């Protein structure tokens, strides 16, 4: 029995992609996902969709609730979460509208928390240090991929996400210091949601769309709020023929393994007094 | 009509630049900013000053509320911004009691509020996203680069600052990475004061007096409060006149169509609900 | 007259270290200390153990109150502050098990209070801008070097730390690029605890514990919670008999001309109104 929670980023969270839609409004004990809960399905599985920015797009990048969007997918029982995000790219190969199934972060966000385990939850009790070493499931992330190859869609099977404070884009010389630290795309939110999904044993995959150059080319145009929304309109019907592909193979793939494996790597990381 | 901002830094905020001086204290809806404005004139053209650490220097670089103090040189009609900073060099041909007109930054503070859009203030409506491509206005720099010239001073046509948090000074270690990352001066000030100015559609420019050089000289003396001040006290007088013969030809410039751009590159990196 | 403050880190925070053992709870302005100050001896020599997580571990390392813990040490009359700190390598010739005398920090915190100097406090009036060129005491770190010699322990005589937030660990693009940066050996503690200390002219050094390869050996099995504990139990003694052995050589060397500028270099790193 698996559960896809679809958290959808800007552009790319339309709640259209399911069937058999219900609205949901829940509360954690973060406080409030961004919004309500949509469940559905796509074929026979079940999803619960979930837009990271609420659904009028009203919470800067910063100020989500990272915290109560996982706590609240996990509590709906979800086992697994891919999600969509918008991005810089950071290298000439990836242009924009191509599908980055990213499988590296760095981490430049600062005001995030980015623990269950803070102390003030008797939910998640002591201090846990989740490994990171692999972020992003492996095994769905070559679902993704192979399901891309299957549509002809141009997309990259690996790389790596910065992901800035924001809300602010960046400078030239910070688009070109992340170039040298060896990041291929950039953008606000994938730090601490990937990092969350691991405390909660959730198996995540980020479907990153590149929607301009950042700023690193001085010769050309950079970055700007409507460059990258007129990007996402052009091509975020390429995601959602993505989700729409993937979710059936992952119904019909088997996951007690990797699920256990998850859930036991989470458990150890956990120290009690 | 110009309106030129003064945001004086350490050692380098006299309020005796300007003649007809009128004391004003403001409130802003980040709160108060850091000092009084000074209102007075350079020549024929208005300009308000304003201390950054308060005329006693009592105020932390953490602690600056630079979200007031940019509100507050907006809302005074300032259309022109122009500061002085005091830096560490981390190159060898920027020497203490260089000018260095700076053109880039890279972010390394960590608790500050970077925008007025932060969904706690009906005055700043929306998510806002500015681009930080271009973050000095150029046409500002070329004049404070051409008079600097004029004036026979030692003067740096470009560089990259990296803003530390503070209020430490930084490790060996650190001052050695930040050279590697392309840094030439570090200070702790001017991120996020030039996000806001962006943010504000104002035209922002940096003045920075090179007055030590960090610590990535093992062999050379460390910087020390005591070290920076020193050579503050000896070099102030030529920011003092650098700005004095900049700003009249600020005045007699034309500056509708830039101002028009700076104005809508801040309102189209808002979006609305 | 010398007084050596011992703050111990993951596995690594033994009492019984000490002889002639006394409890004391203090409060400081900062708030409590993480745990009961441990007054006792080393031969003739008074120390104060103060274990970093509280004695049952149950303090994340975002938390932990370094502001109290220095404040407290320094108002008991410590001199020294020699710590223990479980730690990753960054190295293939930094071995699991072995000890490293770090001399340099880089800072990848995000939510620490740095500074005694918030505003906040009359215990400590104005704005402190201390250096860190050299952040760690060299005489002490040079009796630590000479000490594990002399007990034919795996010792390296420097080292560069990288300070993480946490709680989670780093992510492999994040392992590589700290390794480009030039940073040897990784952890969640050393960043402020040093900082602090200098600003309470305090020599402090540390002993850090190499417990594992952090995850830059994609080959290799990644660090976790289990690892990391399985190591300290295996290694612990080593750094008991290393500070057992190098607090007697400490307490009869010569001090106050070290203190003496400390004490300076502390004092006037302060701007006062
Ligand atoms: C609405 S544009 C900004 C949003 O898109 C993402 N984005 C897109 C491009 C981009 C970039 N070049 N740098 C950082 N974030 C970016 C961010 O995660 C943010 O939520
Ligand atoms: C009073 S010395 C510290 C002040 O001077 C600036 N400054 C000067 C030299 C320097 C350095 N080497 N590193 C960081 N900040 C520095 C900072 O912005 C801070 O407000
Ligand atoms: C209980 S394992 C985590 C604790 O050990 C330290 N530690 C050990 C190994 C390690 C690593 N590879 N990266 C970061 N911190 C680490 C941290 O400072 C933290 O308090
Ligand atoms: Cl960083």
């Amino acid at each position: 029995a698996v559960k896809i929670g679809i958290i959808g980023g800007t552009g790319l969270d339309d709640p259209e992609i399911l069937e058999g839609r219900t609205e949901k409004y829940v509360d954690t004990p973060f406080g409030k996902p961004s919004d309500a809960l949509i469940l559905g399905k796509i074929k026979n599985v079940d999803c619960v969709l979930l837009a990271r920015h609420g659904r009028q797009h009203t919470i800067m990048p910063s100020k989500v609730n990272y915290q109560a969007n996982i706590w609240a997918l996990k509590e709906e029982g979800c086992t697994h979460v891919i999600v969509t995000t918008a991005c810089g790219s950071l290298r000439e190969e990836i242009q924009p509208g191509d599908i980055v199934i990213i499988d590296q972060f760095i981490d430049r966000t600062t005001m995030r928390p980015q623990s269950f385990y803070d102390g003030s939850h008797s939910c998640a009790r002591g201090v846990c240090h989740i490994p990171m070493a692999e972020p992003f499931c492996p095994k769905t992330r070559e679902v993704l991929i192979e399901t891309a190859k299957k549509l002809g869609l141009r997309c990259h099977s690996k790389g790596t996400m910065v992901t800035i404070e924001g809300p602010r884009f960046s400078s030239r010389a910070e688009s070109f210091m992340f170039r040298t630290w060896g990041a291929d795309v950039i953008n606000m939110t994938t730090v601490p949601e990937v990092v969350l999904a691991k405390e909660a044993g959730i198996c995540y995959a980020s479907i990153a769309m590149a929607t301009d150059y950042d700023c690193w080319k001085e010769h050309e145009e950079a970055v700007s709020v409507d460059r990258v929304l007129k990007t996402l309109k052009e091509n975020a019907n390429k995601a959602k023929s993505l989700l729409l592909t993937t979710i059936p193979q992952i119904g019909s793939t088997e996951w007690s393994e990797t699920l256990h494996n998850l859930k036991n790597m989470a458990q150890f990381s956990v120290l009690l007094p």
